[PDB]
């Protein structure tokens, strides 16, 4: 589709829009898989979705992906990433852990190769950094041509990583971290871009009228032949 | 068997959960031809696809369709499905006059080819009758092979219509009805069957484990490549 | 689709025709899984596809499967509907064993299951019988709602089964036989009927302009929501022009 | 969508069969498809397998054909190069009707875009692969990749690179401008065709397919689609890794 840019009033009628857009897959007869954002953007979706499939059996055809992982340094558990996304979903909507697929450091290398043998992703659905970042590809250092690969960690990103997506201490910030790369985001059938707030309103700008550049990475997804961008008066302010 | 079987536990979910599917098409990004029921069954679905359409602008590329037609005998008005329809929700979703498209007598033999041109129907939403009828494909008159034709209205099938339809009104009863037959039901690229109570266990079990017969006509729809039944536990009682 | 009816000039114009919109699914990148029929109308296509993949590499995702099987009675060997497939195709063809799934007697109850497990009937390639018949489903014996299913082989059919399928041998008619019922061949995402010769103009009429009756089986194809035919003058000779 | 498909063929006649057969797909859909396709020597025998595979037949009719560039004649109000040859390689020897034949020119450029939304988008686009990286009219360094359909002044070395990739050689003819669908227009695309030949875009499929993204080798940005199959001879594959 030429991309289809939705407009809601705020934050509210963005998270059931981006829930219906989702359950237009959820509700697919055959097997579908969905790489999902974790974040405070998706939050309210997610309460949507945990209403829709608690309790159903279904959906059992429904396999679910985390697009980027961050272990915490020396220690064992699972990553922040996919302990968040049980959190604000996997946990309250009872998915089943069979259709719970994570990524980590350690299968990374495979993660390509295994979601094209399973068909390839139906939708990913993905948030909007200020800064126009998407998954962990940050601005600069972000590589158009990255499948799925590690990152390393250095310098501000230490206190960055820290107090934001860890919301913790320095000790657990680990060495690097891994997350799917543009062209592995691209190779996604559908992408649904979910932005809302005021912070975000300069970057959505950028991705939709700027040009394509590393400096703005979102700013590639334009180029995506089935792109559907859901935002709030307020992300969308910038827009001309 | 590609044929989907899902049971809910009662009339609300069956509701929430129909309208979850057919969101997946309202979101649909590209033109969808929606060819929907009237009736009690899709009450509910249909207060649930109003709080998901109503005061929004985005969902302009989706067409709806009535897929049968009962006119007033000796008025202009518009017939009991459309007018049943805009009650039910046309008029509280504010849906699009240009995004509705109505069956009569009168435009019922360029129906076919109207609706071929316009890309074919994505979808269809229908009842399943007491007696295994769908549309206005009704017991042993029913023939498969039809698309859409007009049905005389003789003998003990006015008092039927004029206590089922027009409140007891026999007056109003007209000569004859117009309804999509079997095949141009057939040809819709995907059905979505919707049913609910006891009263509809005998004929949705003939439907799912039944021969294809026109005493029972719904029991043609088992052969459709891409069915998805939404039944509350009452109504699947006498699935094995 | 609204049903697609395309009429070609002779056999060899039907024949490449149908190679061609079977290529649009032996291309496609992804997983396929085709149902391909035996018999005379194909060979001439098989031949055509033959030419458009043997000895080709990129092709390997696409999965071939028989819809019947016909064992041959007291002998081990494969079934009169793989062995054939195999002459016209997938022998010279080069396809790989393990993109060969073969119905049989003994796996027949899980047919239907094991194509829901790999996606489904991505299409199905069928030929269409003077009498009406497609598969192995025959008239008045078919049954609408029939999935995969074993059909015992009695009185007058024996004969034609003996002359049409094993040179006139009665010896070796089993008993029974295995075809994918009209529910299952409904299942298939789209639907490629190829019909060529005078011998089946009627049963293309019943089909196409007839009402559905068990007597002329086929004629529950037209309900199907993706249908192809391929018919050349021959055989449309009965259809309203 | 599919992980980048890379199909290696013996030679030119293989890859033109190969690719005649990826397009007949589309052509034998049976609802309306619309189809960009590339002009230009690789695709000659391609043509001529579907000019076989269509000529006086009736049912390929809601099959709708696009060009994606146009470079008209300077002073000349003859078509253009582009659809000149598209008739010369296949329209005219096919027998496509002119109904099912979509003109792109430089007056229509700013409407282009809109049309084909509203027709339905781009099923397929068939592209060739320029020896520095180009597809269709998208030059190195002068490309931007959030480019859709636009107007490309011509200046300096830019005379001689369309002359000999689009006008045979010919500078005399060369315009002030061309029109061309950019990148973002191409990637617009539900399913991507690229078809490579010939020792002289070895090097280039090498960038596309292993290199990276960069205005620098235009072609290279194709390796984002999540719908693309790439058809191309022993001889262009040469560089790619065994
Ligand atoms: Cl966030």
């Amino acid at each position: 589709n030429a991309m289809k840019m939705i407009v809601t009033e705020d934050y509210e009628e963005m998270s059931l829009v981006a829930s219906h857009h989702v359950l237009g897959y959820i509700t697919a007869p055959r097997r579908v898989n969905l790489a999902v954002t974790a974040g405070s953007t998706p939050k309210r979706m997610y309460e949507h979705l945990t209403a829709a499939v608690k309790g159903k059996a279904f959906y059992d055809r429904v396999h679910y992906y985390n697009f980027d992982e961050i272990p915490f340094r020396g220690q064992s558990r699972e990553g922040v990433t996919i302990s968040n996304l049980r959190q604000l979903f996997f946990t309250p909507a009872q998915i089943k852990e069979e259709n719970i697929h994570k990524l980590t450091l350690d299968n990374a290398a495979q993660h390509d190769r295994q979601l094209e043998e399973a068909g390839g992703l139906d939708l990913m659905v993905l948030g909007l950094g200020a800064d126009g970042h998407f998954c962990g590809n940050l601005p600069n250092t972000t590589r158009f041509h990255d499948q799925t690969v590690e990152v390393p960690i250095h310098g501000e990103m230490i206190a960055l990583i820290a107090n934001s997506e860890m919301g913790g201490d320095i000790s657990a910030v680990p060495n690097s971290y891994v997350t799917m790369g543009p062209r592995s985001v691209m190779a996604a059938k559908n992408l649904l871009l979910i932005v809302s707030g005021a912070a975000k309103a300069h970057a959505l700008k950028q991705v939709v009228e700027g040009p394509v550049s590393v400096q703005v990475p979102a700013s590639v997804l334009k180029l995506h032949p089935s792109l559907v961008i859901i935002a709030d008066k307020a992300a969308a302010a910038e827009l001309q």
